[PDB]
């Protein structure tokens, strides 16, 4: 039956190993508390909070392997300083992304702000507050050397700044930085759109919602969808030609699905594991996946209509080809 | 047998059980966590930075019973609007105390930082600071000690009264603190009135100095210093002194005592002893990393008095402060 051919695939290749699992999230923490310790007493005059961790791996979500996670990197925008105007508003046009702006430059004159240093054209760029945080934050770190007070050879790939933290004889976690600012209840990360053109716009973040959403309905249930998401991911991560397809499109076909879908028990896992298959399918055939979230926000934006054919058309295939679908 | 009495007596008295010290320690770091999650989604347009641990029970440092400890909060300020006035420049004239003063107010007008919403006067007032923070950083208890499952009571200054343990307490209170340059001050106003002062921050260079020391050593620095503060804690005629006054002190016998090993305790203790009547009768204690703040400069005459009487007593039967 399929139930057991999902819950063995679960098993063998799905769920990470408990101790690499174990290892690398003490890696993470252990990373995360000495930065905190490290960066409390260094740059006085920034208004920069505490990183903390963020992403699957945290959430007990990640896939196969712990291979990555986020240092979200905090940072304070000043009361009264500052607006964030959604992109649709903008003539950049897309939904999911904000200018941020500075505010009452005419009354606190550039200059008021720390930020103001990272202005451009009055707006808060996220690329040149990203430089700046790997400039002045992340600079100011002997990477190599913090991994040695901890027990790990810490590398800092020389390519997008990320650290690669051996945990383990041959496994690796890779850290990424995530500058964010929240005005409001809008929080916002820097990660850039995929297209340079954009590279003004703030991405805003879904994550913690979503995943709250997931878990929430799950708890309530008390359901498989979470058990559902983690098979497609680990399927899509095993799967060269569904790299394209994220988390977030996946976790929303599911909180589409949970409309549909009242009854998400143990034994319904087959049964709904096929309804996100033919569900991801009718998105990508339609070429908008909204956010389950923020209906305005398209999912698939940043991919080419060649790009969401291609997937559609690999996900057709595979519903012949059951056994490469499902290995390891 | 100066020396087992001392020695009993740490373990006896001084030493916090281990299960009392790491409750208190570990809910200080529960309740520290969670107000970082209310931090970041309640104020994220306060430009404060995320509040930490300080003092002796996060340096198991603390004797008798885990009963304290202090969240930082952490101001930022910006270096073109702010600087800071040491007090010996002012004519209040007081050392280790500055006045944060708001520059360029003509150029960038109130509303130009955050923090002017803390001005009076043209300067920064540690009063109003802590006002604010106590109205402002007042929208967040009992969810984070159902949390916790300690019940947490915020006074009606704002401290928090947790209750760890059934017949145990631990008072956290917040200290503001503001950085200008390589300069590190909190609101701790002078003891003896000139409530506009920052404190300059020394704990944090003291400490690390006596554990410098006694890591080179494994010497009996911070033992004897522990002792030393059971015994104020224990007798009130002695509970003027504090624990800063204390770890200066011993510092300072450390410039002149090298051999701090295991049986040198009792000797250094008396030490400790007669350095304390001498600096009392000077009426000065010098920092031992900032000479020119006077330590003692914040004692009454009368305390210093008493201060000195019961130590010259004690000095021929030091036991008596070895009281079980
Ligand atoms: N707080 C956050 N806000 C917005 N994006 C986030 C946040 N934390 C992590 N991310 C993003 O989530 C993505 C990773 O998705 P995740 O849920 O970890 O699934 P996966 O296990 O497939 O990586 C990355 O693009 C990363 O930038
Ligand atoms: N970072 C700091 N800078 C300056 N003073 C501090 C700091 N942290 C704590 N204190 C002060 O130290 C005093 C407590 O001293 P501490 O070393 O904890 O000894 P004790 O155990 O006797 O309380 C309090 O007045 C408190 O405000």
């Amino acid at each position: 039956s399929l139930q057991e051919k999902l819950l063995s695939y679960y098993r063998n290749r799905a769920a990470i190993p408990a101790g690499e699992q174990a290892r690398a999230k003490q890696a993470a923490v252990d990373i995360c508390a000495e930065l905190r310790s490290f960066l409390r007493a260094k740059l006085p005059d920034m208004p920069l909070r505490d990183m903390y961790l963020s992403g699957s791996l945290y959430d007990d979500l990640q896939v196969v392997t712990a291979d990555h996670i986020q240092l979200i990197v905090p940072l304070v925008l000043e009361q009264n300083l500052w607006s964030c105007i959604p992109g649709e508003d903008t003539i950049m046009n897309v939904p999911g992304f904000f200018l941020v702006r500075r505010e009452n430059p005419e009354y606190f004159p550039r200059g008021s702000s720390y930020w103001d240093r990272c202005v451009v054209g009055g707006y808060l760029s996220p690329k040149t507050v990203a430089d700046t945080f790997e400039k002045v934050v992340a600079g100011s770190i002997n990477w190599p050397a913090i991994g040695s007070l901890l027990d790990y050879v810490i590398r800092p790939a020389p390519e997008a700044l990320t650290l690669e933290v051996q945990y383990e004889k041959d496994k690796h976690l890779v850290i990424d930085f995530l500058p964010s600012v929240t005005l409001g209840d809008t929080v916002l990360v820097a990660r850039p759109h995929r297209l340079a053109q954009y590279d003004n716009l703030w991405r805003l973040s879904l994550r913690p919602a979503e995943t709250a959403r997931l878990r929430a309905l799950d708890q309530a249930d008390s359901g498989c969808r979470s058990l559902c998401l983690k098979i497609l991911k680990a399927i899509c991560k095993s799967t060269p030609a569904l790299g394209h397809l994220t988390a977030s499109q996946l976790t929303n076909v599911i909180l589409h699905l949970a409309q549909e879908e009242a009854d998400w028990s143990p034994d319904m896992l087959a049964d709904r594991f096929l309804q996100a298959l033919r569900g991801l399918i009718s998105y990508l055939e339609a070429g908008v996946l909204p956010s389950a979230l923020n209906p305005k926000v398209n999912l698939f934006a940043e991919l080419t209509p060649q790009e969401i054919d291609e997937l559609g058309y690999t996900l057709y295939c595979s519903l012949s080809e059951p056994e490469v679908l499902l290995q390891t």
